[PDB]
């Protein structure tokens, strides 16, 4: 279904539209040596710990991205009975689990989260922790670390995606993550190993902090490679006396090197020391970690510019502000940002799921012409009471400040201003006016209908088109933001 709301304030928009083999013993044994490391950095400060049924509960209530019948079920206690009788049956080591198939189902869900939560709650991999992670960082966050990575001297900035990177996990990346249960003891290591002995048969918050932890361990490895530690004759059968180097190199190494990374999951941004890491493909491949869009052999190609490399389906961009602040922030095609909120999975929400996407449009793309405009139309043709909701957040896992039914100028200076450890001077802003925009030919590049007459006659006959939806919606409360603009 197409929502109605994104879609009648867009009138412009109308027209437009069995693998993965084990690793050899030489590269089993460095992503052995590699992953010992790594798990052993990720514990050095932290302790494992049980996540509880209050923080379930809690973490049901709030924006997680039917997300209700969620909230009804946890409150109905005959579903924490059911919890009970699965976690006893798996302190034993046995499982049977995982209208009762909605208990079963979720139930699951906790039992993992109570095992295996921690590594998200108490962020295992939020950069500090991991060195290479960005775990609870969003878009507002994620090009300054860009910016940083981009920073340090060496060769280009690397990003190649796994080509399927779930069909290229093997049981040898599965053994590693598993090293997680030596961190854990008595009941909660038994716990966690009735959840992790399940694959063998997660869980997307526990697979993204699992997939993390591969993909920073793939990225040295690599790097290992690049820098000459390793090579061609070493992935077959590693030679005699490296075992010790590779373990050095992890040593005195692997903490400025994950420094030189951001990595979410499946995708990464790695600055090697220089650019032998594009022809570094010999564990890489032997890992079957091969390369996207490109041949197994073929020399990976890099960029100059941070701003230009791709990182969770963004680029990212400097802004200088009126009062001469840089701003760093996200940006993409604009025709995917617009398709996406014309996209419906009942006219509240829709009316409320549409106010969640102007709202993230205010809060990430504001620099956008069209994203700020059509952003306030939408505000303007949705009751102001309405809490926004629905999805919005596409995968990224962190974000939902838009999710208010506070005032998103207010929201913008928490996030931009005083939020931003980036942002040296704290005066706050005190009008849309004053948040800036890209440059016009920039905003055009991306996507933007700016200097069309499509667009022209969307822009000047705006309020026509807010009337419609605020007509259909019905009597209800709308205040105009149009004025914000100019
Ligand atoms: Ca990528
Ligand atoms: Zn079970
Ligand atoms: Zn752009």
């Amino acid at each position: 279904l197409v929502n109605g709301v994104v879609r009648l304030l867009s009138k412009p928009w109308d027209t437009i539209t069995t693998k993965a083999p084990e690793p050899p013993e030489g590269v089993k044994y460095v992503l052995n040596e590699t992953t010992n490391w790594l798990w052993a950095f990720l514990a050095r400060e932290k302790r494992p710990r049980m996540c509880s049924r209050e923080e379930f509960i809690r973490k049901v209530n709030s924006n997680a991205a039917q997300w209700r019948s969620a909230r009804e079920a946890v409150e109905d206690p005959k579903f924490w009975e059911m919890v009970d009788e699965e976690r006893e049956a798996h302190l034993r080591g046995e499982c049977h689990t995982c209208r009762a198939i909605w208990f079963m189902w979720l139930g699951a869900r906790f039992l993992e989260f109570e095992a295996l939560g921690f590594l998200n709650e108490d962020h295992w991999l939020g950069r500090k922790n991991s060195g290479g992670g960005v775990e609870g960082l969003g878009l507002q966050k994620l090009g300054y670390i860009l910016r940083e990575v981009g920073t340090r001297p060496g060769g280009r900035i690397y990003a190649d995606d796994t080509a399927g990177w779930d069909t290229r996990i093997t049981r040898a990346d599965l053994e590693n993550e598993a090293k997680v249960l030596e961190l854990l003891d008595g009941e909660h290591r038994r716990l966690a190993r009735a959840i992790i002995e399940l694959t063998y048969r997660s869980g997307q918050v526990v697979t993204y902090a699992l997939n993390t932890f591969t993909n920073l361990a793939v990225q040295l490895v690599r790097m290992m490679e690049g820098e000459g530690v390793i090579g061609p004759d070493d992935v077959e059968k590693l030679t005699k006396g490296k075992g010790p180097k590779v373990r050095t190199w992890l040593s005195e190494n692997g903490e400025e090197r994950l420094s030189r990374m951001a990595v979410s999951g499946d995708d990464c941004v790695v600055k090697p020391l220089d650019d032998r890491f594009a022809t570094s493909l010999h564990f890489l491949n032997a890992m079957s970690k091969v390369r996207k869009d490109i041949q197994e052999w073929k020399p990976s190609t890099g960029w100059y510019d941070w701003q230009q490399v791709p990182f969770c389906s963004n680029h990212f961009t400097e802004l200088i502000m009126k009062d001469g602040r840089t701003l760093v922030t996200p940006c993409r095609g604009q025709d995917e940002l617009v398709g996406r909120a014309r996209i419906s999975p009942n006219v509240r929400d829709t009316a409320c799921l549409a106010k969640s996407y102007a709202q993230m449009w205010l809060l990430l793309y504001f620099h956008r012409r069209d994203l700020r405009l059509m952003a306030n139309a939408i505000c303007s043709a949705v009751p102001v009471n309405w809490v926004p909701t629905g999805r919005t957040t596409w995968s990224i896992h962190a974000g939902g400040e838009w999710m208010t039914t506070e005032d998103m100028l207010e929201v913008w200076n928490r996030v931009w201003i005083e939020e931003n450890e980036w942002m040296e001077d704290k005066t706050p802003v005190e009008k849309w006016s004053d948040v800036p925009y890209s440059g016009k030919r920039e905003d055009i590049w991306c996507g933007s209908l700016i200097g069309t007459r499509a667009r022209a006659t969307w822009a000047e006959n705006i309020q026509v088109a807010i009337n419609q939806v605020r007509s259909i919606i019905g009597d209800e409360k709308y205040v105009d933001y149009m004025s914000s603009l100019k």
